[PDB]
């Protein structure tokens, strides 16, 4: 179908400009953005300020009840750009002003119009303060009882993967990587119609028990693509921690070309089932694309951490 | 006479489409599917699409009552392309959301209008899950009060046969010719007037017992091809357990050249009366056909596992 | 934005001189003196004269009551001067008539008129007067309960710092310096924006915390230019105690090319909160320039003295 | 501004006669004199004759009652040519006649006008008499309760300074050129808009402690020209006891090049707080002069000995 990504902020917004002037099928990136500055020069066609009548164009400085009123006040502009959608992502930075309180209310906006909404929040550094970390956490309950899915990049566990003194902007990049794989994967899997087909239907009972997810794809080939592939996906080295343990909702992926095996699909469902053996349901696809070779790709969402 | 093949879901679409563009002999097949995207690209010449207003062509999901739902309300739409025939066979991968709800619902038009049905299906692997086989158990009982013969093909006993690392394509396809051997097999024995006419008559009352049924076609050609072809027929290895013993119904078929030895037909015969030694029925057929060659046929349906 | 300087006195006026005739953008420079001698020969193209009627172009004395009335009689033309502005600074030398007396009245007249102000006071020499320094003590109180934030300058560190027999000029002119890095680290923060961006509304409520501030800027280039130009930023070797511990709030901005690493970034912030650990809030800010070169900027806000 | 020195007596006439054809910026002298023989051939182009009603031209004799009485009945004319000036100097000779009586009571005429008066005079010889010196000890006690500042220049103390066998002419002119030098250095601390600036207002509040003062200008030029010049500043060796201990005000002028080190501020104040400790104020200034060379300049003012 159509989906939208919402990157509320001025770090979600680093999001959308990355997404901007790549090769786009089928999405349109909205930008949120209390402040107006960040919105001067971005590669996204369309812009919406939301507080111009509180702020005049600036932030929402340290106190998050800035940002949390200016959403609050600009509902009836979130609520008309957000039309004709089933699927939106909330792109932003937690622990600051606006992307503290903004991005619930476009989730607020999100729950109200009976849409399937995605959140993707950075916790901070730890150096930046301990003290913001605290209604950084408090934020978390601002999120938890408006949003189906948490997606959580926290900032503490930037430095422990690629430590080789990396560049800002790649750090940054890399957990943009992260949403646009969990954008473009979601994309992939309803848009094609594979030999076998997953869409929507499924795809919503899913996340669908209100915790914490995890969505990104492992790509991998050779003769154990398959083992690669299956723990790639699986591995989000880009969190606090992970706990697979007592997972609610699982979603599996299979993309490979005709030339597809039943050891390749056996054994990345193999390790599939090994933390989620409990209580709990899981939905496998499979997609057989003939033009594309032997590389192989897995997309694998866990959502439902408890 | 003419006969037909209901397929429900997108992977019963995937053993109709198996079985378009071959040469086929009075025979029409009928796509059933809620979700359309997998309708989109089908080489079968005609779709239905069930539960159009419900899910705007969208899937299941894991809970199967939207399956079931979906084709409870189009119950006027079964009714009228179930029309002018006399043996439907259900196609289905059981465990799923469409094919667990919707196939127990052509069942029951079929079983509404009068007609003689055979329901085929795959109980699903069981790394994909254990807590989803557990209606999968529970959907057999869906499927024993309402379908005379019960065909299950359960993907647990697909490794076990080749297990050469063989395709996903392969491993499924199998399957799929255990059906298109047991549409094929039934239609050669009726259609064909041989020597021996084995017919409508004899062929209701084998199945009617309401149980289990197993449906195979063994060719065998040698100076021993009465017993390879009894006992290729006979073996199923694609079941859990065949449970041979204690059976209520069996229709052999046998086909072979003016060539044909008495010896050839008894000691086919003296390995059914073996199992079939029973409080229970055994129908029996002869075929001579002059054109093919020394190549033997032999296909044995044994229902009413109890 | 615009953003205005204001230099009561005619030391203050000294600090303004400095200033006209480089190359300025959106910084308007207004001098105040009650003695119309020093405003005869002056770089700056305008002029406020304050208490013509009071002293017609002489100074206010030993006594600052003589200072203080004649700002005060004169707030009519403070207020029409100070329009359009958001962000003042009050340059004056504490410890005479009139920087005693009519420093505290334009910060009366901005705190009166809903503008964030910050006053920057030189402590006068120990040798000239501890009588004097008295009243220049008691004349912290009258700064204390009017400005939100308090930048000194005390002239009695002025010769632990480059104490090779420099030149008065020099030694004065160290203290403009820190005035123009004052006011020009501001104006650079908000006039960019940055691949992140820092704006008026999170400066606006660090400082708010009504106590003592320091505002530098660190300049490094080389390998470990991070921890250069962090510990520069930091040390303000021209106050008497800068008593980092317990601070209140601080406000980092970063600026680097797009050869920025994490090493780099950390490390500057590393330094930050080991005194910034207490119950208080930090904000950090970075900015990416592309046109400049390897050199590294670091500019520190910290106020909140406690 | 403008400035006005008044010299009574026929000393006061050769001091104004001595100033006079010099070069002359903005000042105006006065002569006064109840004996006209002296004001018979003066260079000055003005002459004021007192007591012409009383005298017809005569002195006062032994007695100051006659030229008291003289000036007294000449505050008219007194009153009348002071005017348009704020700052006028009394430069007489005590113990006669004329001077005696008259000086007060231009200093009353001063004092009644609102002006700034300080009074110059010279304690006579002690051979020409002891009797006289009693009632020159009553006249400056006369003088004590009428000027704000007794500048005194004693004749015993003439034959301990430059004991050579100089002629009395030299010892005069001696004298004379310690008013002028006080005379100009108040013109060059006024009429210049320095770097730093002082004025008429910490003028004002420094002499008005009422009691003895002291007004030099020590000039020095070499590697340690600051001491020598503020020792030269300091010292005032035609004067009995200068009783630098427990001063009330103190006023300093600091002239140089745009060379000027901070250390020849540092040991120029080190200089003079070392008496000035006590509970008193002191007003510092600072002058940069580009023109003239490296020869340096400072002038001392001292009022308030107690
Ligand atoms: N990992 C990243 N975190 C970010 C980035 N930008 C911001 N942030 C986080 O977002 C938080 C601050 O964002 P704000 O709530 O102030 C949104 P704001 O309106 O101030 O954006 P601008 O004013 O447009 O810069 C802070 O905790 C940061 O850790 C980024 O590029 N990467
Ligand atoms: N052996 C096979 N089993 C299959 C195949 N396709 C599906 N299935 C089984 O069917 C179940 C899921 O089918 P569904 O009830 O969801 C019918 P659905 O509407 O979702 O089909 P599409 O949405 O068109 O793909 C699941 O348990 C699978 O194990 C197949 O190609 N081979
Ligand atoms: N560090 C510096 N302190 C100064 C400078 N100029 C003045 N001051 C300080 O300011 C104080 C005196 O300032 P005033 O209250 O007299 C203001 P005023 O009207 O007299 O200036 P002008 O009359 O124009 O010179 C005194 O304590 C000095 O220590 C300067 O150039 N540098
Ligand atoms: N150091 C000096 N003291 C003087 C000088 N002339 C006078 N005097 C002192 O002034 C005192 C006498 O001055 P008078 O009061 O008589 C003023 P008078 O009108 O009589 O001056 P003439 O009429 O010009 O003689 C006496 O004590 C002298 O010691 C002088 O040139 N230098
Ligand atoms: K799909
Ligand atoms: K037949
Ligand atoms: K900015
Ligand atoms: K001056």
């Amino acid at each position: 179908a159509v989906i939208k990504v919402i990157g509320v902020g001025g770090g979600g917004g680093n999001a959308v400009e990355h997404m901007v002037r790549e090769r786009i099928e089928g999405v349109e990136f909205f930008a949120v953005n209390t402040d107006a500055q960040a919105l001067r020069k971005t590669a996204v066609g369309q812009t919406i300020q939301i507080g111009s009548g509180i702020t005049k164009g600036l932030g929402a400085g340290a106190n998050p009840e800035v940002g949390r009123n200016a959403a609050d006040e600009d509902r009836e502009a979130l609520r008309a750009a957000l039309d004709g959608a089933d699927m939106v992502f909330i792109a932003a930075g937690m622990g600051g002003g606006t992307g503290t309180g903004a991005a619930p209310v476009v989730a607020e906006v999100a729950k109200d119009l009976g849409i399937l909404t995605v959140a993707v929040v950075t916790k901070p550094f730890n150096f930046e303060g301990k003290k913001r970390m605290a209604f950084a956490e408090q934020g978390i309950t601002e999120l938890s009882k408006h949003v189906d899915s948490l997606i959580t990049i926290p900032n503490d566990k930037l430095l422990k993967v690629l430590g080789r003194g990396i560049s800002l902007l790649d750090a940054f990049g890399a957990a943009n990587d992260v949403l646009k794989g969990a954008v473009q994967g979601i994309a992939e899997l309803i848009t094609r119609p594979g030999l076998m087909n997953v869409d929507f239907a499924d795809v919503r009972t899913v996340m669908s028990e209100m915790g914490y997810a995890m969505m990104g794809s492992g790509v991998a080939s050779g003769e154990d693509r398959a083992e690669e592939a299956a723990e790639m996906a699986i591995s989000s080295p880009l969190l606090e921690d992970i706990d697979l343990s007592g997972a609610r909702g699982v979603l599996v992926n299979i993309t490979a070309g005709f030339d597809l095996r039943l050891d390749e699909f056996e054994t990345v469902g193999n390790t599939i089932r090994a933390f989620a053996s409990d209580n709990a349901t899981v939905v496998i696809g499979t997609s057989l694309d003939p033009d594309m070779n032997d590389e192989l790709r897995v997309t694998v969402v866990a959502t439902g951490i408890g």
